[PDB]
Formats: structure tokens, C-alpha cells, sequence
């Protein structure tokens, strides 16, 4: 093609293709490596990825994401009705089949999951075209290890739809893998640990490789665990801030809410590379701008318990493997939120100070692998 790796995952979608040797992780028309997996409608036009994501806080309502929550499922599935209680957007019942519900040039309309997932593919293609300068068709899907038959038919289809021939669906922490080159024959068997920390998400994975087969041993984790869990956090600090130093309560509005949010995580990844982050925000309230900033140490404090208990699943898939920490061979580190500093040191020390594979962007390595699959199937 070149055939392409696209990494569709819960907040942010990647894509990457193999070329001359090397993997090349492709950034959009904003210069970004990852594209939010958003979907807006609006009066006029239907948004995706960036342009999306960046009106959210005014269009919560017609601004569709999640939509992998949803994917091949059923309407009367638990978690369905569960996750839907807490979405703005509406999520209706087609004869057993869930629908999200928008507006969009004043009517009323309705798209599967896998509708509005082909819209973020789609995206993707285009940003892979956009740096190939040449027509991408063939490319590799990944989807979490513990999708079942219909949640991958459902993932295939969205690349169908948006004009991809999807050669294969893999799993994401086979894809972690095969970046790493840890599916290259070395004899015998090798025990490695996924360590995936996202968005919304927590994927904990125990692989078992051999002569280039993988044979996923155990998971764990939380689908409701991520990035955004961290940000919650910090947003209820700055609000109980705000209300001490102007005795005005901010949370009834959705709007300041929202931009304090995105200030809130744009400070969280700083504080990865830095030990202190500055939040400046113009007419927050009432006119009343928010200049402030937040220290690595109190960030972590926060959330010294989620982090924390991001070890419970790491000794749970450990034991449902039947294995030992010395038993792991490799350990992986996937998803923006394991640049954290903080779950870093907590992973390791668990480990006894075991080295962990982070050469590779974490949220990047599962596109990586993707594309070197793609590359291998083309
Ligand atoms: N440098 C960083 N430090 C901390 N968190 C980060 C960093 N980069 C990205 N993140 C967080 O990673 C999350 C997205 O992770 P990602 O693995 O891309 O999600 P998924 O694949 O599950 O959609 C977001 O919560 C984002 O804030
Ligand atoms: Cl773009
Ligand atoms: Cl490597
Ligand atoms: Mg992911
Ligand atoms: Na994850």
C-alpha cells in the first residue's frame, strides 16, 4: 500500500506505518501523534478528532465519544445501560442494538457505534494519506485482548465503512509486543506483562510467546480506570481553590468546568516532564480569571490511591497466569498515562526494580506494532 496500523482506542486514536526499516508514528493537521476519537454535529457540519474535541465543552450534547464502550454490544447489556447514565449525548434502542442519537443540521439522527468509529478511521486515513501523499487502503485494527467476537466484527466493519480493508483485527497488547520485537523467536517461551494505562481505561495483559505465537495467558484491570479519572481529581481541588479564594462555587457550570478540565490534564502532562505546572485561565467565572499551578508531590497525593491501586490487577492477571513477578520476562508499558512518574515507580518497585520497556511513546506502541503487522500481512 503501504498498509497502515491504526490503534482505535477509547479518547485517542494513533495510526503509524511501516517504512525502510521503521515505524513512523503519523501526526495530524495539528501537528499531534494522537487524535481524539470524537465525533461533533452541529447546525452546520460534522466534526472529528481535534476539531471536535475543542468544542466539546460548548456542544456536550451533539459531541459523541465512547463510542468504543458501545461497539458490538447490545442494548440490554449491563454496562450499556450503566455507561449511558453517565454520557450527555443520547444512546437509543434500534431493534436491540444501541444507537447514539444527535442533532446535526437541525434534524434529528441516529449512528451505530461502529458509524461513528469509521468517522475517527476515517480521519485516520486521511491523516496517513496526508503524509504518504498516495491512497491507503489495507491496514491492521487493533482492539483490547478481551473483545469477543462481535466487538471485533463490529471494529472491522468500521474500517469497512471508512474505505479500509482491514487485513486483520489483532489485540492491542500483542501489538505492545510485536513493537518491542518480543515476538521474534528466541527459543523457548516467553512470559510478558502489558502494563496499559489510557485514557478510561486500565488493561493489564500476561502473553505467552513462542516460535512467534502468542497465547494470551490472563487479564485485568478496570474499564472504568484512566487519564481522565486523574484529571476529575485535580479538577474538584481547583474548584474547592477557586471557591476559597472568590467564594463563588463554579461546578453548576458546565462550560468553566470544562475549560478547567482541559487545563487540568494539559497541567497533568507537564507534570510528567516537570515537577511543577501552571494553570492560567482567562474570565473562568464571572469574569474572574484562575492563575494557579499544582506541584508533581500534590498531584500525586490527589491520586496516591488510583495509582496505587493499579497494583491489585497486576498481582490478580499474575495469578490467574499461575506466575511469579520473577517469572516475567518482559514488561510493557502502554498508554499516556503510564508516563506518569508516579504508577513508573509504583510498577517497578512492585517488580523489585525490573527494567520496563518505555523506549517507545506508550501511547504510541500499540499503532507501532500495528503498523509493523500491517507491513509483515502486506
Ligand atoms: N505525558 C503524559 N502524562 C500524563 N498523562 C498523559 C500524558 N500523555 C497523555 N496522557 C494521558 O493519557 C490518556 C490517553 O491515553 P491513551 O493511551 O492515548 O488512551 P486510549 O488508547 O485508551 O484512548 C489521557 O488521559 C491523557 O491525559
Ligand atoms: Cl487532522
Ligand atoms: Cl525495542
Ligand atoms: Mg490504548
Ligand atoms: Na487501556
Amino acid at each position: 500500500g503501504p498498509a497502515v496500523g491504526i490503534d482505535l482506542g477509547t479518547t485517542y486514536s494513533k495510526v503509524g506505518v511501516f517504512q525502510h526499516g521503521k515505524v513512523e508514528i503519523i501526526a495530524n493537521d495539528q501537528g499531534n501523534r494522537t487524535t481524539p476519537s470524537y465525533v461533533a454535529f452541529t447546525d452546520t457540519e460534522r466534526l472529528i478528532g481535534d476539531a471536535a474535541k475543542n468544542q466539546v465543552a460548548m456542544n456536550p450534547t451533539n459531541t459523541v465519544f465512547d463510542a468504543k464502550r458501545l461497539i458490538g454490544r447490545r442494548f440490554d447489556d449491563a454496562v450499556v445501560q450503566s455507561d449511558m447514565k453517565h454520557w450527555p449525548f443520547m444512546v437509543v434502542n434500534d431493534a436491540g442494538r444501541p444507537k447514539v442519537q444527535v442533532e446535526y443540521k437541525g434534524e434529528t439522527k441516529s449512528f451505530y457505534p461502529e458509524e461513528v468509529s469509521s468517522m475517527v478511521l476515517t480521519k485516520m486515513k486521511e491523516i496517513a494519506e496526508a503524509y504518504l501523499g498516495k491512497t491507503v487502503t489495507n491496514a491492521v485494527v487493533t482492539v483490547p485482548a478481551y473483545f469477543n467476537d462481535s466487538q471485533r466484527q463490529a471494529t472491522k466493519d468500521a474500517g469497512t465503512i471508512a474505505g479500509l480493508n482491514v487485513l486483520r483485527i489483532i489485540n492491542e497488547p500483542t501489538a505492545a509486543a510485536i513493537a518491542y520485537g518480543l515476538d521474534k523467536k528466541v527459543g523457548a517461551e516467553r512470559n510478558v506483562l502489558i502494563f496499559d494505562l489510557g485514557g478510561g481505561t486500565f488493561d493489564v495483559s500476561i502473553l505467552t510467546i513462542e516460535d512467534g505465537i502468542f497465547e494470551v495467558k490472563s487479564t485485568a484491570g478496570d474499564t472504568h480506570l484512566g487519564g481522565e479519572d486523574f484529571d476529575n481529581r485535580m479538577v474538584n481541588h481547583f474548584i474547592a481553590e477557586f471557591k476559597r479564594k472568590h467564594k463563588k462555587d463554579i461546578s453548576e457550570n458546565k462550560r468553566a468546568v470544562r475549560r478547567l478540565r482541559t487545563a487540568c490534564e494539559r497541567a497533568k502532562r507537564t507534570l510528567s516532564s516537570s515537577t511543577q505546572a501552571s494553570i492560567e485561565i482567562d474570565s473562568l467565572y464571572e469574569g474572574i480569571d484562575f492563575y494557579t499551578s499544582i506541584t508533581r508531590a500534590r498531584f500525586e497525593e490527589l491520586n496516591a490511591d488510583l495509582f496505587r491501586g493499579t497494583l491489585d490487577p497486576v498481582e490478580k492477571a499474575l495469578r490467574d497466569a499461575k506466575l511469579d513477578k520473577s517469572q516475567i520476562h518482559d514488561i510493557v508499558l502502554v498508554g499516556g498515562s503510564t508516563r506518569i512518574p508516579k504508577i513508573q515507580k509504583l510498577l517497578q518497585d512492585f517488580f523489585n526494580g525490573k527494567e520496563l520497556n518505555k523506549s517507545i511513546n506508550p501511547d504510541e506502541a500499540v499503532a507501532y506494532g500495528a503498523a509493523v503487522q500491517a507491513a509483515i500481512l502486506s
